[PDB]
């Protein structure tokens, strides 16, 4: 009867209470997923469990074994029944998962150290002095990997070889090196990630440039679930109702900082 709904350890998605350590289950974290998690469930009629995705990936398929990581493989093996988090709608995630309609827009963008030379992908793309990578084994990765864009392909050109590795394992290892960089890093992260970042203290980074694609994150469940519709219905009330709107006020901007 109780669902397992996976989702990840990223900010302000996902994190742990002040004082996780004295809690148990559900009330260990806080966040846009969490409220978000709560509100589909009381909409679904549903008791939930959430779980911390094992490895800390969103989800890929490895071209050799085939099989898929992070929280799609934990959809697409059944250990997970639905998937609750900044989990980017893509073409290849979709020919094995179900996606309810996106409760949130975003686009890739660029990150940088405040003072940095830098407000395009044409000026990143153009020069070498300043490195640049992006969260590895994510929807931001295979964009790069998959563009026939020339200032795109040009980017990963280098991302592809750069030495040492620009792909960080987490966003807030690409964060930080952002920010001990001394401006001679740059992070390609989603818009989402990157308006976040730049609301918190040390306030010494801020979003750049326009977005690169535009598209959108959604509440995924296993291909055919049962679950798939009520969760659709429930995703496009909560954002009729100004409820995704409250969520995103809430954990951005209401706590800003800067
Ligand atoms: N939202 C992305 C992860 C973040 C990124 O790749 O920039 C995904 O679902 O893979
Ligand atoms: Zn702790």
């Amino acid at each position: 009867r109780t669902i397992v709904v996976t989702t990840i350890l990223e900010s302000p998605y996902v994190m742990y209470k002040k004082n996780h350590e004295q809690l148990e289950g559900n009330e260990r974290y806080e966040g846009y997923c969490v409220d978000l998690a709560y509100e589909i469930a009381k909409h679904v009629r549903i008791k939930y469990k959430l779980s911390i995705v094992g490895d800390g990936k969103y989800g890929a398929r490895d071209p050799e074994t085939k099989i898929w990581n992070g929280m799609v493989g934990e959809l697409v093996y059944g250990r997970a029944d639905i998937a609750v988090a900044p989990l980017t709608i893509t073409l290849v995630r979709e020919e094995v998962i179900d996606f309810s309609k996106p409760f949130m827009s975003l686009g890739i963008s660029i990150m940088i150290k405040k003072g940095t030379p830098i407000e395009s992908a044409e000026d990143l793309a153009k020069q070498t002095e300043i490195a640049y990578g992006t969260l590895d084994s994510g929807s931001t990765k295979e964009f790069f990997r998959r563009s026939k864009i020339a200032v795109y392909e040009k980017m990963w050109s280098y991302m592809k070889s750069a030495e040492p590795s620009v792909f960080t394992k987490t966003t807030a290892d690409g964060v930080a090196r952002v920010r001990k960089s001394k401006g001679k890093f740059a992070f390609l992260l989603e818009s989402t990630m990157n308006e976040y970042i730049e609301q918190r203290k040390p306030c010494d980074t801020m979003k750049v440039g326009g977005n690169l694609d535009s598209k959108g994150y959604g509440v995924a469940t296993p291909k055919g679930s049962a679950l798939g519709t009520p969760v659709n219905l429930a995703v496009l009330k909560l954002s009729e109702q100004g409820i995704l709107d409250k969520l995103k006020n809430k954990w951005w901007y209401d706590k800003g900082e800067c």
